DNA sequence: CATTAGA
DNA sequence: TCTAATG
């Protein structure tokens, strides 16, 4: 956590850079594990040869660990932070829409910045088109504040349009955060669950709800289950205008909701840790549902659930609010 | 790890 | 169809 961090940062660094700019999955993965591995590790390490005793640790790395604790720095690493080439891939990136694989191809053809960007819209796909426009707003982050207010309207008009919608607002929103970077939507309705055999209106009624209101301005993408959007609150009285807001919605079967609706509300921990005790518990959790485990090994059969309770119950825990989720 | 665009 | 990109 702090006692082998220079090297696990050093590490993370090497391999987020196979990945992107160059297309080493492998080096990638490697560079990975060990980071990983030396992550747990207990002690201090004082040498590669030391590191090298791991799993994973080959002779590759550990020479990179002697480098970097020898000196305080490491060239490759130092080479890479310096290359322009490199460097374009990463910025390029923070576009959304824009991957490794467009990144490299912008590059190619010598697209490095956002201006290059600019002048070629005409490369860009829509989403690409969106990102671009909204680059700035799109970095930015939400005021809690304003959550509020979007979780305001949206639960409004989910309810003009049918009132026997269900929606919930998830993410670190959920769990208090001052902050967030996006809007996350949970959407279910009794009249689809598991096996009936859908209604994609279902979810495009909303969507055109929000739009014809004009929360919702902008579509990255529009699936019969998963809408991917941008959103702005209504610029004021003036003087105020609001940035662009990242927002998605999801259609779920009410007979999945909380569970998803649970597990999407994290944390990425309290998760984690509220999964492996169903394990104990006798059972298996996971974004759809809750199975009750069988001896021989694994089983099957999803527990009912009608609320973030029901999960709780079963695994005879202490219902615990969304605020201390936290871990 | 599943859903969507796109080409 | 596959492959990329989001989450
Ligand atoms: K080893
Ligand atoms: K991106």
């Amino acid at each position: 956590e702090t006692l082998n961090g220079g090297i696990t940062d050093m590490l993370t660094e090497l391999a987020n850079f196979e990945k992107n700019v160059s297309q080493a999955i492998h080096k990638y993965n490697a560079y990975r594990k060990a980071a990983s591995v030396i992550a747990k590790y207990p002690h201090k390490i004082k040498s590669g040869a030391e590191a090298k005793k791991l799993p994973g640790v080959g002779t590759k790395i550990a020479e990179k660990i002697d480098e970097f604790l020898a000196t305080g720095k490491l060239r490759k690493l130092e080479k890479i932070r310096q290359d322009d080439t490199s460097s374009s891939i990463n910025f390029l990136t923070r576009v959304s829409g824009i991957g490794p694989s467009a990144a490299r191809k912008f590059v190619d053809e010598g697209i490095k910045t956002l201006e290059d960007l600019r002048k070629n819209e005409d490369k860009l796909n829509h989403h690409q088109r969106i990102g671009l426009k909204y680059f700035g707003d799109f970095e930015k982050r939400i005021p809690r504040e304003e959550m509020l207010q979007m979780q305001d309207i949206v639960l409004n008009e989910v309810k003009k349009v049918d009132s026997e919608y269900i929606a919930t607002v998830c993410g670190s929103f959920r769990r208090g955060a001052e902050s967030s970077g996006d809007m996350d939507v949970l959407l279910t309705h009794p009249s689809f669950t598991s096996e009936s055999t859908k209604q994609p209106k279902l979810l495009h009624q909303v969507v055109e709800q929000l739009q014809k209101v004009h929360f919702i301005t902008d579509t990255l993408s529009k699936g019969e289950t998963k809408f991917m959007g941008v959103c702005q609150l209504p610029s004021k009285n003036d003087e105020k205008e609001y940035p662009h807001r990242r927002i998605d919605i999801r259609l779920i079967p009410k007979d999945q909701y909380y569970c998803g609706v649970l597990y999407f509300t994290g944390s990425d921990i309290f998760n984690k840790n509220m999964r492996a005790h169903a394990l104990e518990k006798g059972f298996t959790i996971n974004e759809y549902t809750i199975r009750p485990l069988g001896v021989t090994g694994v089983a099957g059969e999803p527990l009912p659930v009608d609320s973030e309770k029901d999960i709780f119950d079963y695994i005879q825990w202490k219902y615990r609010e969304p605020k201390d989720r936290s871990e």
